[PDB]
């Protein structure tokens, strides 16, 4: 502005030519898994894994923040555009700055003096400017009613730690690593997981468009000083054009189960006051469930890692639902704009993942009771399933120990089966003592269904056998 240095600085930037899209793309990896696999052992139920690769490509302009005391995330701030910016750890360009005018969008001022001037932008001045206003709004408002926080929720079922980054931000670890997350237990086919990111905005602070690239500096600054800090074209500049300020929860859910109507549990659980009347399946699921949850927000400092089950008990959802300027909020996300032209910077982050689907097949028992006045015989055959390599399959047949044996009395045994069991046949003859018909076949199903507890129960007399076929799922 007027002085020959600034002007030269202004030319510099304006003249910059570069690829806004080839600079804001970060990458992880791909390597192809052929599909294949399948096949798995068990404990108290038998699964088939099978891992079918998939592809995550996000692009936003809003950047999640999992900091609090991050001194370089203030609106106005210039960031360099280089590898560290993609990773959410940007090289800050402190350099003598000119003043700025920020807007602020909460209710109680609409236009009148919902504006602010700062002489030297910095985390401090800009905070202390804000925190001044948040008083005279508490002094007019906040205590007017519940000024309510604008919520915004997102989900992803897990699959890998990196693929999570591409959903929640190039900086997830210091949150990930904290929620205790076991994928060794989901490429096994054991656990299955989903992760929520609840956001609660109280207010937002933003910057009108910079009319000239020079305008952001002071006349003390030269191009030489910018070159000396590595700005190029190759490494241009953005400015933090907006910041939203509030509370955040990241939150991870894991269950024993594998019901292919599990997702449904959550979505309706999340909706809060949506108890279901016990008994249910979209309620058994939740009762075998264990959380871990991080709060960045409301009482400023660091994070609150916390766990509980749900039993709805963890409803911190509406914890910070009301604003009112008691304690301000911390910064949750921000936006950047190139200085050259005020174009919002838009980051395209991609990776493809190790995607592992799972499938049911519980395992019950078959129980026999013989309380008949006669002799009987069981022929009980089946096929035990597995997958070796390529998967394909492996049906090695099998057969009860007492096939053939004559059983009397009151005989009971419980033959237990597992999920891979298939082609289960069961035959039962009783013996009549009639010369022309030695045996009645009294029961004979092929491909019995596999159930928690089938119990076949034969009784009665030689000429008048009774049979109960009882399933119990």
């Amino acid at each position: 502005h007027h002085g020959s240095a600034n002007k030269a600085v202004n030319d510099f930037i304006l003249a910059m030519n570069y690829d806004k899209k080839k600079l804001l793309t970060h990458q992880g990896e791909s390597i192809e898994n052929r599909f294949i696999k399948e096949g798995n052992q068990l404990p108290d139920e038998f699964v088939v894994i099978e891992r079918k690769k998939r592809s995550l490509s996000t692009s936003t302009s809003d950047i999640s923040v999992t900091a609090t005391n991050d001194s370089r995330l203030y609106p106005g701030a210039l960031l360099v555009v280089d590898e560290t910016l993609l990773e959410n750890n940007p090289t800050l360009l402190a350099v003598d700055r000119a003043p700025m005018t920020y807007s602020i969008d909460l209710p109680g001022l609409a236009s009148s003096d919902s504006f602010l001037q700062v002489e030297d932008p910095s985390n401090s001045s800009v905070r202390g400017a804000v925190n001044d206003l948040l008083a005279k709004w508490h002094q007019d408002y906040g205590q007017v009613n519940n000024v309510p926080a604008r919520m915004q929720y997102e989900k992803i079922t897990a699959h890998s730690m990196e693929q999570l980054k591409v959903k929640f931000g190039s900086d997830f670890e210091k949150t990930g690593n904290s929620l205790d997350i076991d994928f060794n237990s989901v490429h096994s086919g054991e656990k299955q997981i989903q992760i929520v990111n609840f956001k609660q905005i109280y207010y937002t602070v933003s910057v009108d468009a910079v009319r000239n690239p020079g305008d952001v500096f002071q006349d003390t600054v030269t191009v030489e000083d910018l070159k000396q800090r590595g700005i190029s074209a190759e490494r241009p500049l953005v400015y933090i054009s907006s910041v939203a300020y509030g509370r955040q929860v990241y939150l991870k859910l894991e269950t024993t189960s594998k019901s292919d109507e599990v997702e449904a549990a959550f979505e309706a659980l999340i909706k809060g006051v949506k108890v279901a009347p016990q008994t249910e399946w979209k309620q058994i699921l939740d009762n075998t469930e264990v959380k871990a949850v991080i709060l960045g927000g409301d009482p400023s400092s660091g994070a609150r890692v916390v766990t509980g089950k749900v039993d709805m008990v963890d409803d911190l959802i509406q914890e910070g639902s009301r604003f009112t300027a008691d304690h301000p909020g911390l910064p949750i996300s921000y936006t950047t704009s190139f200085l050259r032209d005020n174009v919002v910077a838009t980051f395209q982050n991609s990776t493809d993942y190790v995607e592992t689907k799972v499938t049911a097949y519980r395992n019950g028992d078959l129980l026999l009771d013989h309380s008949g006045a006669y002799v009987a015989q069981y022929y009980i055959t089946w096929d035990e399933l597995s997958y070796d390599h390529q998967g394909k399959e492996v049906l090695t047949p099998k057969a009860w120990d007492r096939n053939g044996q004559d059983l009397t009395a009151h005989f009971t045994t419980s033959i237990p089966l597992k999920g891979n069991v298939r082609n289960l046949s069961v035959k039962i003859r009783e013996c009549t003592g009639l010369a022309w018909e030695w045996w009645r076949t009294v029961y004979e199903k092929t491909d019995l269904p596999l159930v928690r507890k089938r119990t076949i129960s034969i009784w009665g007399t030689t000429l008048y056998p009774q049979v109960e076929d009882k399933v119990e799922n």
